[PDB]
């Protein structure tokens, strides 16, 4: 369905439109452009696809008419005859000239036969390499880093900077130099900050998504160790490192076995066994099989070759085509951030432009009736447009976020993109990773069972509360420990077990001498007669152990429960061993087994110690079992309950097993004991029968759902109507692929849920960018992509960023309300003066613009977040009855007092009118200017104090002493100005008033409007929402998640 079109034109015609916009640089274009789509469509000069140096791709969703617009450069390269390559949306769409056909990177994706992959065990020197490299492109992730000119162009293409620049020109023209310099300086430094941040962001990501590992190849001639880095071709075969080898390219393993750490994919420290592709004739690609594939970014811990000379793999995916490349494409090209407040602030500024344009018509007529010069009419009419749309408005709202950023830093949460703190305020749902976020990134021994009798014994809770005997020794001598500088090294679970015991690790074959903690209530510090390894097939290690007791030594063994019991004799094995095994596995806890065979072998003799491995691992007694598991964290259980009390929904998005995810979720408090969990599983589609959504009730001592990654896939692909019902009710998503996690967050925010994500890192990076609020608990990798970063490795950050966000959103509303009110009060005063051939003089505008507004705007933004989180959430709607009625009624009182002041001044018998002939600036002192200025001066001070509500989301206003001190000092200067004959009246060009009565009446009008303003906010706060409930009590939200919740409450989904 993509709309792909070719392009060419006359060079003079392209230069002509370059004269129209490229000379302009676009900044006038958008100043004259609502949106570029109309311009974009045919700005470019069209042709056939071949002629096209740039190809317009307009991708349509047929169902929703989602006609997204793109324009993409044509790559021309010679293999030996030029082939046409198009780098669309990152990925390579390859055009064959002969068939006039666009083809994707899935060139051979179909017909990747299991046997065919097996056949390609050797790759040709040049004749395959060069052509394959040309067709598929190079094996590296090449993110282009944008130049400061290109960045400056697109940042400066924002319309508000263009309005600020126009504003700067009119200020410069009308001699308003001081304030203009402040506006210019604030603008310029914000642009510099923005460009630096955007470059730095790209620079670290480009650095981070790069790997320079010198590697071998399997060309039949060419097998040179470290032959190349990025030169790998998708078809090529490779030899692996024997130990500790990071995988550069996604490749199927042709022969040998491997043990690999899939940290990138599963978020697991444990290894995964990898086996050779099993020989088959069908279209048996490694992708679908998913056991015979080494995915890119993963570490090979151990490589082993037995059936051939060395381990062998064939490449499958390279560069942007690999899954890691999919994640890089996911973090790039990001979905635009859509918020109600942000659009509504722009819409309110649009309404101000209409009101300003209407204002200019009144200004132009009244100035012509006033009979001013032609030049004056253009300057003063445009000046009024700059008053109605306040040019410092963006800078004001930044001050709110700038304070919160600093507060968060002191608590230890580090924040790039300060504006995103506000998004925190509106979070309804927060997603959480399990391993490293909510569950401690490590396995700890829950306990061991003794097996004193033939039947199993009750479990021992604490290994530190040790009983001396064969179990004590079995823990001591069952170890795979290496040597570092007074430090243990090897399998972390085995390393943990040696610490659990309290033992210390320091004959001709004796290694790693084993000692007690040296506390006494017979400690018998033990030695190892022989040691036999943990082979992947074996699933077990047998360690023969000699005590200093003058007794013949016995073999003590550790392994998997199945294998250990299978090798153990059935008389020794318990009857319910399998049932206990089943209980711990199904419960999700790890099951490991300890067993022993007495050895007729002589002490200290190498010959006697040496045996056949299977001879040593022959017929054994079951010594007992060991159980280890993740322990949640200290702070996890508290926070999740507080999130539940707040009614901010909690979702577990993990890469682990479903059964494990359930038990952590139950312990965590994602699902309460009274609450009911339903397992939802759906099979793959068949020609014979459709894919069946099998819903299973899960019994246990707000009914919600549990998914697997495959099941989630089957719901999105084969049940699109039901997916909404699953997303609004699902609480635990298990075995989720790194891409699938981002698609969950994308589909959640499609339903009009605001979405946050908490992440350990490297599996969740895609989501951390994709989510509205992304908090990385790692200092590594995730930090680069994540909007926010924490140092505490805890869910504890989420409460703090919620609280700060709620406060900052409330502060941002108040600062907007004030700046809008400030705009309109100056518009009311300047209109009333303009009719009389007067205007608020220069340095009277400056005082208002700098010392009153910038002080109160930057001191009302200081208020800290409220101590307790509450069920009620801040409003999102800047275009709402509550805000608009507040602005309207406050402005009616503002207008009323100012007009009341004027007509009162006119009435008094000492009153004298002005010249009304010479210009508004030339009449420097006048009673009308003095009374308008004096009354207006206080109203800016008053409004700032009233609009700040404080308590439910922020600290109490009476706590914020500097704002009250600043208000008091500014109140003292303004009351001083009117009451005293002014030393400062000379600078501001005011007229001192003899009549104390009239001065006290003018204070009378001010003190009235203070009480009026402070009351009316309280009246609307306590009445207007209640009065709305009377008008409509059943106003259901357009938010789709709310509608689906209402629907589910009426008709419940499969009960
Ligand atoms: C407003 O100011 C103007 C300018 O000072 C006044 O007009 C001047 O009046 C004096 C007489 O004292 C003449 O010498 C000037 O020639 C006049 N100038 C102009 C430009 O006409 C005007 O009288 C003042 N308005 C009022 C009501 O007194
Ligand atoms: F490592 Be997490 F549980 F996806
Ligand atoms: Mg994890």
């Amino acid at each position: 369905s993509v709309r792909l079109s070719g392009y060419c034109g006359s060079p003079w015609r392209v230069i002509g439109y370059h004269v129209v916009v490229w000379m302009m640089a676009g900044i006038p274009l958008l100043l004259f452009r609502w949106k570029p789509l109309w311009g974009v469509r045919l700005r470019l000069r069209p042709c056939n696809l071949a002629h096209a140096e740039t190809l317009v791709i307009e991708i349509r969703d047929k169902e929703d008419s989602s006609w997204q617009l793109f324009t993409v450069q044509v790559q021309t390269e010679a293999i030996g005859r030029v082939l046409r390559y198009y780098l669309f949306q990152g990925q390579r769409y390859i055009w064959i000239e002969t068939q006039q056909a666009f083809y994707q990177v899935s060139l051979l994706d179909h017909g990747r036969s299991c046997d065919d992959v097996h056949r390609s065990r050797h790759g040709l020197s040049l004749q395959d390499q060069m052509v394959r490299k040309a067709i598929y492109g190079p094996n590296v992730i090449s993110i282009p880093v944008k130049s400061y000119p290109q960045l400056l162009v697109d940042e400066a293409l924002n319309p508000y900077y263009g309005f600020q620049a126009f504003s700067i020109a009119l200020w410069l023209a009308d001699h308003y130099y001081w304030y203009a310099l402040c506006i210019f300086l604030i603008s310029s430094i914000s642009i510099c900050l923005s460009l630096y941040k955007t470059r730095k962001q790209s620079q670290t990501l480009r650095d981070m998504v790069k790997l320079s590992m010198r590697v071998c190849v399997c060309r039949p001639g060419g097998e040179e160790e470290w032959v190349d880095s990025s030169e790998l071709v998708p078809g090529d075969c490779l030899v692996l490192p024997q130990e500790g080898g990071l995988m550069p390219c996604d490749a199927a393993l042709v022969a040998g076995e491997c043990m690999v750490n899939e940290s990138s994919l599963t978020g697991e420290s444990i290894p995964v066994l990898k086996t050779a592709l099993p020989e088959g004739l069908g279209p048996y690609c490694a992708e679908t099989h998913r056991r015979h594939t080494l995915f890119c970014g993963t570490l090979i811990l151990q490589a082993r070759a037995y059936v051939g000379p060395h381990v062998l793999a064939v490449v499958t995916r390279t560069g942007f085509c690999t899954a890691k490349g999919g994640l890089v494409s996911s973090i790039l090209h990001p979905r635009p951030i859509n918020f109600k407040f942000y659009k509504h602030s722009m819409k309110f500024v649009a309404a101000l432009s209409v009101l300003a344009l209407l204002g200019t018509i009144y200004s132009i007529f009244i100035l012509y009736r006033n009979r001013v010069p032609l030049n004056e009419i253009v300057i003063r009419a445009l000046d009024l447009v700059t008053v109605v749309v306040p040019p410092a408005l963006p800078a004001a709202m930044t001050v709110c976020t700038l304070y919160a950023q600093s507060r968060l830093r002191r608590q230890g949460i580090f924040c790039i993109h300060p504006l995103r703190i506000n998004l925190g305020g509106k979070l309804q749902l927060v997603c959480f990773d399990k391993t490293g976020t909510l569950t401690e990134d490590g396995l700890d021994v829950m306990g061991v069972v003794p097996l004193k009798g033939q039947a199993f014994l009750p479990l021992v809770p604490e290994p530190r509360r040790l009983p001396v005997g064969p179990l004590l020794r079995a823990l001591a001598t069952c170890h795979a420990l290496s040597r570092l500088q007074d430090t243990p090294v090897g399998d972390p679970m085995d390393l943990k077990m040696v610490e659990s015991t309290g033992w210390v690790l320091e004959g001709t074959q004796v290694l790693a001498v084993m000692r007690p903690p040296l506390w006494e209530p017979p400690p018998v510090p033990v030695s190892v007669l022989h040691r036999f390894p943990f082979s992947s097939a074996l699933q077990r290690m047998s360690v023969v152990v000699a005590w200093p007791g003058a007794t013949q030594p016995e073999a003590y063994v550790k392994g998997s429960p199945e294998l250990v019991a299978g090798l153990c004799n059935p008389e020794t094995v318990p009857t319910d061993f399998a049932q206990m095994l089943q209980s711990y596995t199904a419960a999700g806890y790890r099951v490991v087994a300890l067993a022993s065979k007495p050895l007729p072998t002589v002490p200290s003799l190498e010959a006697a110690q040496q045996l056949t491995r299977d001879t040593v691992e022959g017929d054994l007694s079951l010594l007992g079992l060991l159980v280890m598991r993740n322990l949640l964290k200290p702070q996890t259980t508290p926070v999740i309950q507080a999130l539940r009390r707040t009614r901010i929904r909690a979702v577990m998005v993990t890469g682990d097993n479903l059964q494990t995810a359930v038990t952590v979720a139950r312990g965590c408090g994602m699902v309460a004991p009274q609450e009911h969990l339903i397992i939802v599983h759906a099979t793959h589609p068949e020609r014979g029968q459709p894919a069946s959504l099998e819903f299973l009730p899960m019994e246990s001592p707000s009914r919600h759902l549990a998914l697997s990654g495959p099941t989630f896939g089957i719901i999105v692909k084969h049940f699109p109507k039901l997916l909404p019902k699953v997303l609004v009710q699902g609480t635990v998503f298990a075995r989720m692929a790194p891409e699938q996690k981002t698609e969950l967050v994308c589909e959640l925010q499609k339903l009009q849920y605001c979405v946050g994500m908490c992440g350990d890192g490297a599996n969740d990076c895609g989501a951390l960018k994709a989510a509205d609020v992304g908090i990385s608990l790692s200092q590594a990798e995730a930090s680069v992509v994540s909007p926010f970063t924490s140092s505490m490795a805890s869910i504890e950050c989420v409460p703090m960023v919620i609280r700060e966000g709620r406060c900052s959103l409330d502060t941002s509303f108040s600062v907007f309300k004030y700046m809008a009110l400030y705009s309109l009060t100056q518009f009311i005063s300047v209109l009333i003066l303009y009719t009389i051939n007067t205007n608020l003089g220069d340095l009277q505008f400056l005082a208002i613009d700098l010392v009153i507004t910038t002080t109160v705007a930057v001191l009302m933004s200081r208020t800290g977040p409220a101590l307790v989180l509450g069920r009620v959430r801040p409003p999102g709607a800047l275009l709402s009855v509550p805000v608009l009625s507040s602005l309207l009624l406050q402005m009616v009182l503002v207008t009323g007092v100012q007009l009341g002041g004027y007509f009162l001044t006119l009435a008094q018998p000492w009153f004298v009118p002005l010249n009304r002939t010479v210009a508004a600036p030339d009449n420097l002192p006048n009673y009308e200017n003095t009374v308008v200025f004096s009354l207006s001066s206080f109203q800016y001070l008053i409004l700032a104090a009233a609009v700040s509500k404080g308590a439910p989301f922020r600290r109490p206003l009476y706590t914020n002493v500097p704002f009250l001190v600043a208000l008091a000092l500014l109140s003292s200067v303004l009351v001083g100005l009117v009451l005293v004959p002014g030393l400062l009246q000379g600078p501001l060009a005011l007229r001192n008033i003899t009549d104390t009565g009239f001065k006290l009446l003018l204070l009378g009008l001010v003190t009235l409007n203070f009480v009026g303003a402070f009351m009316l906010e309280s009246v609307l706060d306590q009445c207007l929402p209640a009065c709305l409930r009377r008008l409509r009590p059943k106003r259901a939200s357009k938010k789709r998640f709310k509608q689906l919740e209402r629907e589910l409450a009426e008709q419940p989904w499969p009960p």
